[PDB]
């Protein structure tokens, strides 16, 4: 079939679904595309390269709230951003794992600039900034790989009985926001001290 | 050689350090132990039972923070907890991803459980004192995981090309440990407010 990079990126996104990150192979992406090795090796030079796209693919495609709004504040930026990027992992199976151990591409150069800006336009430290953001994108990587590994993977005391069965209840969305209004208010409290001790 | 459990856990211990996750097999478990794979395989019937176990023992083995000190305030043990546990994450290769999906085992029901009610006797609900668990763990886990998984993946804008030089400048534990202290203190914030709008 077609084999420019769009319809490649297609390809790999389905077959993702299908086998999860370590079950992928060009192999099996050469097959789902209908085409010999050697081929698709014209296209794609290895899995690491495969990789890497689709982690910039998956946010392109689905992460639509990478920019503050006019006005925004930088929390409801980072709130809005952290759903926005929790939901685009949650999309693919093994989504987060595909984007582990990437950093930006040049195609989200102007993206993450402007996130790192917009952080130091409303008071933090390019520094700060950083580590808000690193902060966020960890516990929101964190919480998903969780939910995608224990799903991957598939006597008591009474509160972990109890805690298994609140965990076996949702997908963990409500864990995940209500740690991040924790994270996001700690954020605060610690910009609006300045020098002070707190 | 000796295939008792701690013998074989050992032994797979060494092995991921030199292979990593993905590269460990039960095949190279079997020739670092000098034996057959049948012999192995009375032993260790699969990776996923592997990787469970190398999961416990880790903990077992280096995470001593586990418990509360006598009178520690909640604060402070989740500092520990979640420093203890990210040093033993980052102990072997892929430590992070080999926790990853696990869930309680036996023999930490006991421990688990008096982490889950310490919390209720300081305060919080079970609910909230799992979600602050959680949080605290799934930061954890997604720093660790940027770390080990950026290690293993081994023009720009100014600010970003200044980010990625202070993240290149140390291993991942100012940012960890100042998110920490943001995450606790927005733990802390939502304790103290009880019914209050906050
Ligand atoms: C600033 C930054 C970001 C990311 C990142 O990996 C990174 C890094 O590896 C080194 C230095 C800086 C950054 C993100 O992955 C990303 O997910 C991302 O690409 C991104 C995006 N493209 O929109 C985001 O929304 C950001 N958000 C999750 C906090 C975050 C921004
Ligand atoms: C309470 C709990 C914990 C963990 C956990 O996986 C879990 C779960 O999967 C479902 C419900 C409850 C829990 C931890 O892994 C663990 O790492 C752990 O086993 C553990 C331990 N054995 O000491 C801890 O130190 C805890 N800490 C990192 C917050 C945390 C405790
Ligand atoms: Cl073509
Ligand atoms: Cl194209
Ligand atoms: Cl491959
Ligand atoms: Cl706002
Ligand atoms: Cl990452
Ligand atoms: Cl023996
Ligand atoms: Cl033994
Ligand atoms: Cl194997
Ligand atoms: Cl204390
Ligand atoms: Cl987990
Ligand atoms: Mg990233
Ligand atoms: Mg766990």
């Amino acid at each position: 079939s077609r084999l420019n990079r769009e319809s490649v990126i297609d390809a790999a996104l389905e077959l993702l679904n299908e086998t999860g990150i370590d079950g992928l192979t060009t192999r099996k992406l050469a097959q789902k595309l209908g085409i010999e090795q050697p081929t698709l090796y014209w296209h794609v030079k290895n899995k690491r390269a495969l990789l890497d796209a689709l982690a910039v693919e998956i946010l392109a495609r689905h992460h639509d709230y990478s920019l503050p709004a006019a006005g925004e504040s930088w929390q409801s930026f980072l709130r809005n951003n952290a759903m926005s990027f929790r939901r685009a992992l949650l999309r693919y199976r093994d989504g987060a794992k595909v984007h582990l151990g990437t950093r930006p591409d040049e195609k989200q150069y102007d993206t993450v600039e402007t996130q790192l800006r917009f952080m130091t336009e409303n008071g933090f430290s390019l520094r700060d900034g950083l580590y808000a953001i690193s902060a966020v994108s960890h516990f929101t990587l964190g919480a998903v790989l969780a939910q995608q590994e224990h799903t991957a993977a598939l006597n008591l005391p009474p509160l972990l009985r109890e805690a298994l069965q609140i965990m076996d209840s949702d997908d963990g969305e409500q864990a995940f926001l209500h740690g991040l209004e924790s994270l996001i208010r700690g954020f605060e409290v610690q910009l609006t001290a300045l020098l002070q001790i707190v």
